[PDB]
Order: structure tokens, then sequence, then C-alpha cells
């Protein structure tokens, strides 16, 4: 897949997930990676642990995008605060599910607008449990995203031909990202342990991106 | 209703939603109402905002007990990260949402019983959007909570019906807590912005407590 100029460009196509819960881990391994990535999703499990001040100190360390991984799922209202906290700590763009409907999903766009900052619709979900609700609502949340004039969309990768099915639903312009056939739909990848629990973070990264070549 | 021995006894039946984002005014009124309130609910709005040590700010203030309302919905490896970080900041119980399905629910409740706190499963929300997927899932996520022996249950209050429906679910045990006649349902009620928002928080607390009568 080509880069389309309107969305955003993620180095490499790799994205670090960040889910070491000790500021000095994570602070360490993406660094290490910084030559290699330029984009790097956090979540609650470190945002939790080490504060929401953590998001400024990536940025003002590595320079490099944060994509908060926060799954929000609230009424309309708390979203909307969520968002505008998390991105007033400086985030670049948020994770949202879409499970609770379309207002909730607008809230974050709206405050996302406000602030010249993202939203991420969350598709579907990879865990077995993920059956029992999102597999079965997982196509129509793709399109409600589309009718929310959303443009940015995370999708699993465990299951290719579910990507091609949403890709076929969001269009062939939209962003979208995953956690090889991978990157034939999802315009970039996301992989945490395999990098952040190596030896050589550098070296798991530049595997990677290897075999992406 | 009755209170149930193995559940918790929440005061006066009415809990503070705490959704200021400011620490002085949120500690300011949840002061005030103290004498009249010993269960206090926050949020990311004030957690993202001010740091997960205001949970512990809270109980050595106040003594209150904190169910953190994260509506956690992730991943089952992300959910236990995200439930110990919050215990070991001192919250006493945690919302978790039902529609990512059993093993990530399952997850909450495992660190809950290794660290001897509290799981709460949201059934249904409120809101608008709610109608369009998680209206349709909620008597299933109350069952799959019945069958995960979950034993604390968030349900709305707008709809009292629904409240009876999930009460019939759930058995005349289980603890029932809801954002009057609600309190034939539901064991106690949440209260946000009608209070925090008032010039005289205790004033507000205590007419809706004798409400309670
Ligand atoms: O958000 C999703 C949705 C999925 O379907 C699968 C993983 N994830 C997230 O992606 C990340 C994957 O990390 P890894 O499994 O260590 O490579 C982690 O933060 C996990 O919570
Ligand atoms: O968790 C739910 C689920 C609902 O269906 C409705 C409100 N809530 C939460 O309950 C709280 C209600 O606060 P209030 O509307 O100010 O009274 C607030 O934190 C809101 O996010
Ligand atoms: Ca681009
Ligand atoms: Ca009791």
């Amino acid at each position: 897949r080509s880069r389309r100029v309107d969305v955003m460009d993620v180095m490499n196509r790799l994205i670090l997930a960040m889910d070491l819960m000790n500021r000095d881990d994570a602070l360490r391994v993406t660094g290490e990676v910084r030559e290699y990535i330029d984009t790097v999703k956090i979540g609650y499990p470190l945002v939790l642990s080490e504060g929401m001040d953590i998001i400024a100190e990536f940025r003002k360390r590595f320079g490099c995008r944060i994509i908060a991984d926060f799954k929000v799922a609230d009424i309309p209202e708390t979203n909307e605060k969520i968002c505008r906290a998390t991105f007033k700590a400086g985030a670049d763009a948020i994770i949202v599910h879409g499970f609770p409907g379309a207002d909730s999903v607008r809230a974050c766009l709206n405050v996302a607008e406000e602030m010249g900052r993202e939203v991420f619709l969350l598709t579907e979900m990879s865990h077995p449990g993920a059956e029992m609700f999102i597999q079965g609502a997982a196509d129509e949340i793709a399109r409600m995203g589309v009718d929310l004039g959303v443009k940015n969309y995370v999708g699993p990768s465990t299951r290719p031909e579910r990507l091609s099915r949403l890709r076929e639903i969001i269009g062939q312009d939209s962003f979208l990202i995953s956690p090889g056939e991978t990157l034939r739909f999802a315009d970039a990848i996301i992989v945490g342990r395999s990098i952040y629990l190596a030896d050589n973070p550098a070296a798991a990264a530049a595997g990677i991106i290897e075999s992406i070549k």
C-alpha cells in the first residue's frame, strides 16, 4: 500500500506498543528504537503506573508520535473529558471503542477536531472473548465509522480476511493499523513484546523491518 | 431492599460520582459530603488530570470507599495490568465492560480475587447511542456475569423496567448500583453533578437522602 497524503505517516510502518509499566524501562526501550520507529502506542498500564506526564516526556525526549490506546468507552459527556485530558497531556491520537454507539464516538471526534488531533476507531479485537459480542458488531461499527467521517481505524491482524473485509467497508484511503499479508490491507503493524522484551530491542525492531522489505 | 451481609454497605445508598477534573474542587466537595456519603466513584477525567495518587488521597483524607469507574474494555492480558495498577493505587473496586467478552471480564476477576478487591460488571448504559449495540447485548452480558460468579453490577436508572429485568437475571442477592423507585431494584444510586455543582454540596446530598425515606 502506498502512503495517502491526507493520513499519518508511520515510519517503517511499525508502531511500538509500549506496555511496560515502569518509566525507566519504557524510556530505555523507546529511546533504543527511535531510529526505526517514530510512532509509539501507550496505554493505561504505563500511564496509570507512571502518570500522564509520561506522554510529554516521550515527546520531549524522542519526538515520537503518541497514540493513546485508552479504548474510550464511556457516555458522550465523559468521553469528551477523557479526550480533552488526553490531548492536553500531548497525545496525537486516541483509540476509541465503537460498541457504545455513534454519539459516544462523535463526542471524541468533536474534541479531536477542536484540538487538531486524531481519533482511531477500534472495529474488532483479537482475543477469544471477542467472538461473543464484538465479532457480530464489527462490520456495523466500521460502517458507523464511515458515517461519522472517521479516517483512522484499528483492526486485528490474526484473521487477514477480516482486514480485507474491513478495508472493503472503510475504503482504500482511510488509515488502518493492526496489532506480511497484514500490510496488504493495514498501513502499519503494531508490535509490543517482541521488541520491548528482547535483549536488543533495536535489533528486534531492525529484524521486523527487514521482513517488511 | 434490605442489605445483604455478603456485599458492600454503601452509606445512605448514595454514591458520589466525582467527575470534577481539578484536585482542589474534587477534594473540597468530597470532604463536605463525607457525613452523608462513604462511597465515591472516581473516573478517568479526574485521575488523568490529577494522577492516580488522588485515590490514596481521597482514602487518607476521608476514608471513603473508592470505585474506579474505568469501564475496563481491553484484551485479557491488558485488563489484568489495568486492574493491578488500579488496585495498587488503592481503589476498592473497578467497573468493567462486558461487551469484550468472558475472558476479558475473568481477567479482572482474577486480579480482584488475588488482591481482595471487587469487580462491578457494567451491563448496560443510558445514553442514546447505547441502543445501537449495548442494549441488544445487555441481557446476555448480565447472564455472562452470573456465569462468571460476578456479585456486583451497574445498570441504568432511566428505564426502571430494565432494572427489574436485570434484577431477574442477577437474582435477589447480587449488589446493583445505578446512575426514588430505582431503589426498589438497585441497592444504591450514583449522583454526580446535582451534588458537586451545587453551591452547598452537603445540602444537596442531604436533600437527596431525605428523599430516600
Ligand atoms: O488493542 C489491541 C487489540 C487487539 O485485538 C490486540 C492487541 N491490542 C493491543 O496491542 C498491543 C499488542 O502488544 P503485544 O501483544 O505485546 O505485541 C497491546 O497493547 C494490546 O493490548
Ligand atoms: O457510568 C455511567 C453509565 C451510565 O449509563 C450513565 C452514567 N454513568 C456515569 O455516572 C456518572 C453520572 O454523573 P451525573 O450525570 O453528573 O449524575 C458519570 O460518571 C457517568 O459517566
Ligand atoms: Ca500520509
Ligand atoms: Ca452488606
